[PDB]
């Protein structure tokens, strides 16, 4: 119901994150170029959402009858818009990945016997619409499967749970519903969520800005705390499970995620509560054997020292501003929640490649 | 060293913390009333510093020939200003503690045979100056004894250390030198400090504002990080020890301190590095046995949701803003550093009884 992407045939709107959280407002995305400019201006947030916004905007152009006339002029049209869509924010694989599928889908269809301009046009549109429903359905699965495994682990006989989360993994990082925040939604909709705790997530503040927003909007009983209150909250506020998202999960289950996650896992262990990572398999990168092989992005120190255009920190001080940390898999005590089920880290590699 | 208090007989100045960390400005305090206002204004921070600024301000007035005349007049004068000083900012009980003792000092001295007005005047000034020296010399023992113990524990083979700290515990929270930051200063003078890490310490941002300022000022090699960055810094930036301050230490060594401290202790233990609480014995409270007797103050949520007059947090979210958490003595693996030296939590009661 909370939608950062609104799409219907011939109609695409996006929620402008630049205006959040004071104001929630939608912007109409008329063209591939508008999507490109919106993605780059960071109105659209989350690699899976960014991918979906670019491809959906192509389908709007196609619905409008853009591309061609011809067919090879239309395949050419599609491939050009995608490779241009890949240019917007090559932060991540999602756009490039989706571009291949569709472009492959167009080619296979154009290469079909009796192929026409019209067949390719609709086919590309329909697969694009398949993508969107697929992300929504997947995120729903992560939330439901995650909520179920968690209840079985923590309160199997009935009884509510209190969940603490980190950064933003909800409707504002995805097509809709979210991952870790999806799990919270499912618990809540089952009437089994006592309370949700969300951290500020310095220095980019996605937890204070975006997660708090979603929880208020959903009228989910929630409390915001600082990153540094996480242990006290586990000790004195009855937290019984921790669920986080992932930037990247590697083959052994080591998980790169927004910084503070590795701290959360340590603190969860100490208070003996299960630590869950919730991520789609498209977020699991099975090339890397270990979290060692992950480069940690370091961002400019000013982004840590300054907030809202004003420097808070003392002048001259050195700064370390890693965007992420890596959580070793032995701390992922709850599991890794995917659209294909919840997995113990040692099981992840084999389960992803051998089950549908 | 950095001075938030510059005092000479007949001259008192204070660093204005409001203008930090962008500017350094020193303000004269010629009167008890002026000190009272600077304290209300929060130009002066740290309970021991507040108490000293007030007592020294009376000392400055007492140097002025102010108070009296007679003897019994001067005592009432001293006692009136001290009781007056307490009114400004009573959350810190250090001023109230100081007022009694000084009032007791003026009285005890007034009570001597052959008493003179002059003898009480000077005595009260001299006592005030002794108080300042004691705070300074005590904080220095905390730093020196802490650093020597920390080095023997962590780098017995020689070699430099990297220390991570939390909130502000330096010259800007004390009379000078500081406690946990005093330990970092002492490691630095010994040439044994590789680096210092200081946390932001949300939501009042003392580490970002004040600690960073102190470290830069002393040209101590230092790096500021967020509170959520602590685990990654231990694991990947070679932290060899954690040293923090204390709001309060109870008899078993359970320690109440600026929130996030309990988190640091957990994370420190994970990475197998010693956790140190640095606190003067005057901050150790033998009346409570156990951390379970400590009541945690919760501050207003707007102080967490807003930075610098602007709401960061989304509208309508509930907020928890405890000022402190309590660290169980089991996690204090380095020890408790007092002006007498480093104590294991279990040694502490008999050491201070």
């Amino acid at each position: 119901t909370l939608e950062a992407i609104r799409y219907s045939r011939g109609s695409l709107q996006i929620l402008d994150q630049l205006l959040l959280p004071k104001q929630s407002r939608y912007e109409a995305v008329g063209s591939v170029h508008q999507a490109w400019e919106a993605i780059r201006a960071m109105k659209v947030r989350g690699a899976p959402a960014i991918a979906l916004v670019g491809c959906l905007s192509l389908a709007v152009e196609l619905q409008a009858g853009a591309g061609g006339p011809g067919l090879a002029a239309l395949v050419a049209f599609v491939r050009d818009k995608l490779s241009f869509l890949v240019t917007a924010r090559p932060t991540a694989v999602n756009m490039a990945r989706a571009a291949r599928d569709l472009a492959d889908v167009a080619a296979r269809e154009a290469e079909r016997e009796g192929a026409t301009e019209e067949a390719v046009r609709e086919r590309v549109i329909c697969c694009t619409e398949d993508m969107l429903e697929k992300d929504l359905r997947d995120n729903r699965s992560i939330g439901d499967l995650g909520a179920r495994h968690l209840l079985e682990r923590v309160a199997p006989s009935g009884g509510k749970v209190t969940v603490l989360t980190h950064c933003n993994t909800g409707a504002l990082a995805t097509a809709g519903y979210g991952t870790a925040l999806g799990v919270i939604r499912s618990l809540h909709s089952l009437g089994r969520l006592e309370h949700a705790f969300c951290t500020e997530t310095r220095p980019y503040n996605q937890g204070a800005r975006l997660t708090a927003f979603e929880l208020v909007y959903e009228q989910i009983p929630a409390t915001l705390i600082t990153d540094s209150m996480v242990a006290a909250a586990m000790a004195h506020r009855g937290v019984s499970a921790v669920v986080v998202g992932a930037d990247r999960v590697v083959a052994n289950g080591d998980t790169a995620n927004k910084v503070g996650t590795y701290q959360l896992a340590i603190v969860a262990k100490h208070h003996g509560i299960p630590f869950y990572v919730a991520a789609p398999s498209s977020s699991c990168d099975l090339r890397l054997e270990t979290g060692k092989e992950i480069i940690i992005e370091e961002r400019p120190g000013q982004e840590l020292t300054d907030v809202n255009g004003v420097r808070i920190a003392a002048p001259g001080i050195g700064v370390w501003n890693p965007a992420f940390d890596v959580t070793p898999h032995d701390l992922i005590t709850g599991g890794i929640i995917t659209e294909l089920g919840v997995f113990a880290p040692e099981e992840l590699r084999t389960a992803l490649t051998t089950t549908i």
